[PDB]
RNA sequence: CAUC
């Protein structure tokens, strides 16, 4: 029975077809053809069209409109927290929320400090559920670093 | 939004 195969990738995609007996032989034709274009994502089949797919994420080439949103963006700003300076407490408040790369407070009896996450998304829940009520034992004034000229 |  005959079977097919879509190659969605940014530059190069398409779609083909094979005879086989089902994905016990689709899944080991289909392996060649794709690499021969030279896509190989995600290995995907549906089971009333009987149609394979390979959503692209490996010949190393991608972009969109995005470009003041990425990894470097994710420098943040904490301020009004109560008096501490042992980074722990904020460190595990913003890590919680989600992965943290870097942490700082100041030196002389803080209730402030700096803040860099992973993703921008890390950063972006963790200012929209750490501002304006308490964390420590303040107000929590809580915003993105201003802190780069790029 | 710097006390590094």
């Amino acid at each position: 029975m005959q079977y097919k195969l879509i190659l969605n990738g940014k530059t190069l995609k398409g779609e083909t077809t094979t005879e086989a007996v089902d994905a016990a032989t689709a899944e080991k034709v289909f392996k060649q053809y794709a690499n021969d274009n030279g896509v190989d994502g995600e290995w995907t089949y549906d089971d009333a069209t009987k149609t394979f797919t390979v959503t692209e994420g490996s010949h190393h080439h991608h972009h969109h409109m995005h470009r003041d949103s990425c990894p470097l963006d994710c420098k943040v700003y904490v301020g009004n927290l109560g008096n501490n300076g042992n980074k722990t407490e904020l460190e595990r408040a913003f890590g919680y929320y989600g992965p943290l790369r870097s942490v700082w407070v100041a030196r002389n009896p803080p209730g402030f400090a700096f803040v860099e996450f992973e993703d921008p998304r890390d950063a972006a829940d963790a200012v929209r559920e750490l501002d304006g009520r308490t964390l420590c034992g303040c107000r929590v004034r809580v915003e993105l670093s201003n802190g780069e000229k790029r």
